[PDB]
């Protein structure tokens, strides 16, 4: 199977500049090269260039709506394209607002996909519930069918079509949810495993359940949207919204190895890696290295080791 | 329900000055205010002023016996008082010797209470077994019925009445126990989950059993005495007796969320937070922040999120 | 029962000098003295003096073959000797190549022994599969019966006799395995718990099964070979091959406490502690302290506490 890396150096989804440097930092670590060493074929599509919408006035509270909507429309296009050719899309972010485009484009080709959202945040605020206008805190609101018409249309997102329902998504690692967001996920009956469920069950049982929940009936394409702040600030410090008590490096890796084992990984997002937020060069190195480690993991790298088939090492 | 904060700026229970500053430093973090944001009514009783007993000679090995027994007699009074009014007591300390007063006063009103002691220590040394005269290594000895008469009466503690038996207490997080203390907990058949049991079972199963053990037959008021050193020095460094290999921030929070879910929390102690023992300001900030986080947790704050009832966020 | 400490200040098994200082550093921490405080009788055999083989040319890729084979022949002798006298052998290393001698000698006296290998590496590369000629990446190859004749004889190891088969060994903590090694352990059906299995099962269940696997049928002497890099670099940084995502101090201690409880510990190895690789003195202190802590644990130190029998502390 093929892999196509797509860089999304975008940061208008939030107020801290830096996330646009995420792709550069990930490639600089040898991500693409390290991927070619796996059993997959890799093609690097390079970084999309996002056209900045001049005079992007704030829609009520929402900041940079048009710039965000446009960059996402463009990304959804690219993704739909590579997904059309039967290749696996890997978006390297900027901020989590690019999940809108990433998942939209993917759904066009695989309408029956399910989404595994690894984050410390639900990112489901609607333009009416956000305390800040930041759109990287709203990605899921624009994608849920059940949320259609529950908030005013936003300048630049008219092209978006709610592709997935509350029954197709599972959250893992929640630990920082707004009152609004909590109301929403409780009301819509969305399946989630907050850090408290992970503590109670263990990452093992958590994955076993999300799989029987999303794939119990029909086997379908899996879209993994991974926010790096889903792991504890001790593993991924260089992010815009670090929340203490998060997933461990081991847990993160366990998640990615299980998803690889399902053979259903179709799309992947590596978001929120911000190089400029590291307090020491080492903190940036730590964050990038584990981001790379989680990606290689999605594509076969196991902790028990790997050996090329048909080669007799003796 | 009502919550009443009682500050216990006392430190004679041990040799390191600093713990008196715990209260000051927990309020400074915004705790009281943060508590008012929960579904509880909060009243801050302020900090008790402890009268220093002049010429407090050491009883054999035991240091500052009268001063300690005195500040405890006074605390037990205050606690018994608020407990009588049907409010939940939250003592913010100084050292763990104040658990004597805290639990004594609580028991006067709710004689059938059980105690969940989160510490890395058993704090059950008798005046005859301590290697140091330090009284905050002896709280539980003065409270156990089964230990009555097994040690000399102590100047200042004649007012204390063993209110609980070995069947009403459960230890969680032990990892630094003296030979003497080990003998005692083994001989009296006290239920405990050392770090080794936590490793083996997982915090989930640990809580499940502590509940079926203490509440299996009769549902009773729960008194949670939490020594901040119960968590690993990486989360709560600013304490007088840090022991490596302790509970994690996640596990500490899991404990408190489960106790909140029982609806039986009656009394709470947040002890041993010493601001002067932080090697860097950040270490004090870390310690205080997680102390506050554990308190809010006891009173409702969940990691999956919270939303006010009856408010339609859509 | 008796304990005999044997120092193995050897480092030719790998390229980084420093591991020879491991014993000196473990004793300096008070290891021997702290051991005497346990219910065991301790005799310190001192450090073996290894004769350096001049003109030690590299057998193909393998470096220092004769020096390594000679130091191991000598070690196996010393170990066979103390094992014969019915005492428990504890080897303090240098590098992990000394496990060849350590286990060989042990097997001579207890041919039915099983080996519990705690490492992040399988250390099972054959002289034909190593990318580097380093012999401390090959210990297990020289000890497996199933690997006999699968690689050329090596200058200096003609005295070695494959003593254990693939069904007598269990790996715990693997996370850095070469393609070659992976092929081997998969082909020979060796039982192992990589970090992913530990994540899924929990150290508790992991130990439960390793015991039913190795001791289900016959109870036999246990040889624990512990590579300090088996724990996360955050607990044991001072090693030559740190790999992120390892066992936690708690998990390491759980392992040793369970092995103590079986009453079958016959042989023990504390390897790879390199004092010169610490970035700050504290990192060396951290490493040594936890090495000592795991050793004391093997011989009775429990986290719940310990009290001498027959002494009434009241
Ligand atoms: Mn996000
Ligand atoms: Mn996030
Ligand atoms: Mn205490
Ligand atoms: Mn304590
Ligand atoms: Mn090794
Ligand atoms: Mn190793």
């Amino acid at each position: 199977k093929p892999i196509e890396i797509i860089g999304a150096p975008f940061s208008k989804g939030q107020p801290r500049g830096g996330v646009e440097k995420g792709p550069a930092a990930l490639r600089k670590a040898g991500l693409v090269e390290k991927l070619k060493e796996t059993e997959y074929n890799v093609r690097d599509h390079g970084d999309l260039a996002f056209v900045d919408v001049p005079n992007d006035s704030p829609f009520q509270i929402v900041k940079n709506p048009r710039s965000v909507g446009k960059a996402n429309e463009q990304l959804a296009a690219v993704v739909a394209e590579t997904q059309k050719n039967g290749t696996i899309s890997v978006v390297l972010g900027g901020d989590h607002s690019m999940a809108i485009g990433s998942i939209s484009g993917h759904a066009r080709v695989h309408p029956d996909l399910c989404v595994i959202w690894v984050d410390a945040h639900t990112d489901i605020n609607t333009p009416l519930t956000t305390s800040s206008g930041n759109l990287a805190g709203q990605p899921v609101a624009f994608l849920l069918k059940e949320l259609k018409g529950k908030f005013p249309d936003v300048p630049g997102f008219s092209w978006v079509t709610p592709c997935i329902s509350a029954k197709d998504i599972v959250y893992i690692g929640l630990r920082d949810v707004d009152p609004g967001e909590h109301y929403i996920i409780k009301t819509l009956g969305i399946k989630y495993f907050s850090m408290t469920e992970v503590d109670k069950l263990g990452i093992g049982k958590v994955m076993e359940e999300t799989f029987s929940y999303l794939l119990g009936r029909k086997k379908r394409p899996i879209h993994l949207s991974f926010d790096v702040d889903g792991l504890d600030p001790v593993f991924t410090p260089a992010t815009g919204t670090p929340v203490v008590g998060g997933l461990s490096y081991r847990e993160g890796l366990y998640i990615t190895e299980e998803i690889y084992k399902t053979g259903l990984l179709s799309g992947l997002d590596i978001m929120e890696v911000n190089p400029t937020l590291g307090k020491t060069p080492e903190e940036v190195t730590r964050t990038v290295n584990t981001a790379v480690a989680l990606t290689l993991s999605c594509f076969g790298t196991k902790r028990e080791g790997n050996h090329k088939p048909e080669t007799d090492y003796l």
